[PDB]
């Protein structure tokens, strides 16, 4: 199994999430390519991947904005090869904002509309990812089954 993890992270929380999930899937024997969304090109981005995991934190006060690096990729997602792709999504935010990890909800909606196959409900981390390290490792373990 070949996985691609793309993450948008401002303060490092989701990047630490994506590292932790990449180590879990590498430990289980998946090939893993993990990339900062700021370095990537939407063009056929997901071709050849058995599993694609997209991580993005949430910004904004009364509106949901996606993490700033991730926006460009999000806007071209139809250009990626997501139809039929087995995909899941994750992100850090904070339960005291009106839309808690609303970026994870906006990337899942867009992915579902594309015919993506979401194997697992989104990982939404409230607070510091280093405290929810346990739920991060189990979510990765669990996405390896939805497959
Ligand atoms: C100004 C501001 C606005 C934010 N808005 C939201 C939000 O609407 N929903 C949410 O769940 N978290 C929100 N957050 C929480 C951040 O997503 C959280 O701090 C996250 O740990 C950042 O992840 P990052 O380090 O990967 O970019 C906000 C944080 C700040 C400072």
């Amino acid at each position: 199994a070949k996985a691609l993890i793309v993450y948008g992270s401002t303060t490092g929380n989701t990047e630490y999430t994506a590292e932790t999930i990449a180590r879990e899937l590498a430990d289980a024997g998946y090939e893993v390519d993990c990339r900062d969304a700021a370095s990537v090109e939407a063009g056929g981005l997901f071709e050849g991947f058995d599993l694609v995991l997209l991580g993005c934190s949430t910004w904004g006060d009364d509106s949901i904005e996606l993490q700033d690096d991730f926006i460009p990729l999000f806007d071209s997602l139809e250009e990626t090869g997501a139809q039929g792709r087995k995909v899941a999504c994750f992100g850090c935010g904070d339960s005291s904002y009106e839309y808690f990890c609303g970026a994870v909800d906006a990337i899942e909606e867009k992915l579902k509309n594309l015919g993506a196959e979401i194997v697992q409900d989104g990982l939404r981390i409230d607070g510091d990812p280093r405290a929810a390290r346990d739920d991060i490792v189990g979510w990765a373990h669990d996405v390896r089954g939805a497959i």
